[PDB]
């Protein structure tokens, strides 16, 4: 039994994680109205996409990776001498990523394919590839890992804001809140993003996002904070800095950006704070 541990491009691993653990990535891609396509990697710069995002007179389209994609890189993980291999995804409840890697574990033969659902993105759910990794150097089995997984998703969770809900609602991403479409605070839940308070000002809304999370991860015996920011990159420093002195350092408080794919449907100003009941191995 030879385990691997891979995921999307969506879960935003830095590449000294990739490069350490040597993790594989079925990679998104964004297409903007001008034709130019860009499957998510470290390569590109994040401000450059920010940048063609604002400059384009049409939303960008995303796309998951194709089944194809997962398929070949399940034969390339099988061919190395691996048998079973968790697939950490981005959420089913805004992407058919986790619904392409399912069926293509189905479909490539010689190899165990353990799909998992994370419900979230970002990394966050670069938090369960890192969880799976370390279980996999513990000794664990791919079923004990997807048993801890599942109990991690269930004290795991996302806060965020955007500048306008026009990039959400084009891509049809937000549930609900069609008369909001004042600054307004969403959340995931169940792996969908739905609305959670309407705040006055940009500043309350970053002091909301706070408050929510604060007021969840006190109930939990390991604490990790995400702060994923977006194009203005005052935001997630503030809060971040923020955090590190609300916080006591029992808490593991840590940051991190979007990608160009969850960029394209948040618009400017996507801020967002997540938590996992969990230490997680950032190393
Ligand atoms: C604090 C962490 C939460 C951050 C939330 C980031 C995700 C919000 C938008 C996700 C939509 C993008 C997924 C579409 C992918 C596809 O085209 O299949």
């Amino acid at each position: 039994m030879k385990i691997a541990v891979m995921t999307d491009s969506t879960s935003y691993l830095s590449q000294d994680l990739i490069d350490k653990y040597n993790i594989q990535i079925a990679p998104l891609s964004v297409t903007f109205d001008d034709g130019k396509n860009f499957t998510e990697s470290n390569e590109i710069a994040i401000e450059e996409f920010y940048n063609k995002m604002a400059s384009s007179q049409t939303i960008p389209t995303t796309s998951q990776p194709a089944i194809g994609e997962w398929i070949t890189k399940y034969e390339m993980l099988r061919d190395q001498g691996y048998t079973d291999i968790i697939v950490i995804c981005l959420s089913s409840g805004i992407s058919g990523s986790y619904q392409s890697s399912y069926q293509a574990g189905e479909m490539v033969e010689g190899v165990n394919v353990h799909a998992f659902d994370s419900k979230l993105a970002a990394m966050i759910e670069g938090c369960y590839v890192l969880r799976a990794i370390e279980m996999v150097e513990e000794g664990y089995e791919p079923q004990q890992i997807i048993d801890d997984l599942t109990n991690m998703r269930e004290h795991t969770g996302a806060y965020l804001i955007v500048d306008d809900l026009k990039n959400l609602q084009k891509s049809g991403r937000i549930t609900g809140a069609q008369a909001w479409v004042m600054k307004p605070v969403l959340k995931f839940e169940d792996g969908k993003i739905i609305p959670e308070e309407k705040v006055r000002t940009k500043k309350r809304a970053i002091q909301t996002l706070e408050k929510k999370v604060l007021d969840i991860v006190k109930d939990f015996e390991e604490v990790t904070l995400f702060v994923i920011n977006g194009d203005h990159f005052e935001d997630g420093q503030a809060l971040y800095k923020k955090l590190q002195d609300d916080c006591p350092s029992a808490y593991q408080v840590a940051y991190s950006e979007t990608g160009p794919v969850v960029a394209a449907h948040l618009g400017s100003g996507g801020l967002g704070l997540g938590y996992v009941g969990r230490k997680i191995r950032l190393t």
